[PDB]
């Protein structure tokens, strides 16, 4: 893996991965393990989002890239995928601000660049 790492979930700043990435680059994600948003039983979230028997609004408690103040949908990870923006990969449990304090637990993530950008011509 270009990195390899953990994602906390209390982390309100996610965990920069030293990437920095250029649009048009393409990469591949894959996000495994299980977090707390919350103190309650039920408050689990996989990388793709809370547990459905407890749902919480759009994009909140899911694992998300953050390239340059601009997020992405990653969840449990992706495939080749172009990067529209220039910036460094950061990777964030998507939890409301202010509410990571009853968060626990982390991620284990691998992030590939597959290629870096340069056009056909
Ligand atoms: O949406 C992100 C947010 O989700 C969880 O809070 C929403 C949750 O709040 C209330 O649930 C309880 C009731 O006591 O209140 C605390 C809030 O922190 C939860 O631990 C507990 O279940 C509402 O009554 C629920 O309907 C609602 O789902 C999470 O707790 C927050 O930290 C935040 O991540
Ligand atoms: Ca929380």
């Amino acid at each position: 893996s270009d990195w390899s790492g953990s994602v906390p979930a209390n982390a309100e700043n996610g965990k920069s991965t030293g990437l920095i990435l250029k649009q048009g680059d393409t990469i591949s994600v894959v996000a495994h393990g299980w977090v707390k948003y919350g103190r309650d039983n039920v408050e689990w979230a996989a990388p793709d989002g809370p547990v459905p028997n407890n749902p919480q609004p759009s994009s909140i408690a899911t694992l998300v890239a953050k390239i340059a103040n601009k997020k992405f949908a990653i969840g449990n990870g992706v495939l080749h995928k172009t990067v529209p923006v220039d910036g460094e990969l950061i990777l964030l449990f998507n939890d409301v601000p202010g509410t990571f304090g009853d968060n626990s637990g982390e991620f284990q993530v691998e992030v590939i660049i597959e290629s870096r950008y340069s056009p056909l011509k």
